[PDB]
């Protein structure tokens, strides 16, 4: 049907917006602390601490498979990146502080994205 292809046109254009947003988020992480999953070889206890790991490459795989149905789902994954790091790493660490900074700077990007998703539809 044609309406399935308009919705697919909706999902497709959400994906185009979300890719730009992801690239802008991933620019606020020049250290690449959040680029890949935490290594279970290097942190073998990680899953005892963090139940739902996330990272930018994992978000990107999902985006490219048109796996984000709305902005809420995408924000949930970006919030896992931040939140997992602030739980696993102590307040006085380079990791924790990188997450705070990503959260702060990301908020600006996400605030305008929410306006574009509502505005464009």
């Amino acid at each position: 049907s044609m309406e399935q292809v308009a919705m697919e046109l909706r999902l497709t254009e959400l994906t185009r917006l979300l890719r730009s947003v992801l690239d802008q988020l991933q620019d606020k992480d020049p250290a690449r602390i959040f680029a890949q999953p935490v290594s279970l070889k290097e942190v073998p206890d990680y899953l005892d601490h963090i139940k739902h790991p996330m990272d930018f490459a994992t978000m990107r795989k999902r985006l490219e498979a048109q796996g984000y149905k709305n902005l809420h789902e995408f924000e949930e994954d970006f919030d896992l990146i931040i939140d997992n790091c602030m739980k696993y790493n102590a307040r006085d660490t380079v990791f924790y502080r990188a997450a705070v900074r990503l959260r702060d700077q990301g908020g600006v990007v996400l605030r305008q994205a929410r306006r574009e998703v509502d505005s464009i539809g």
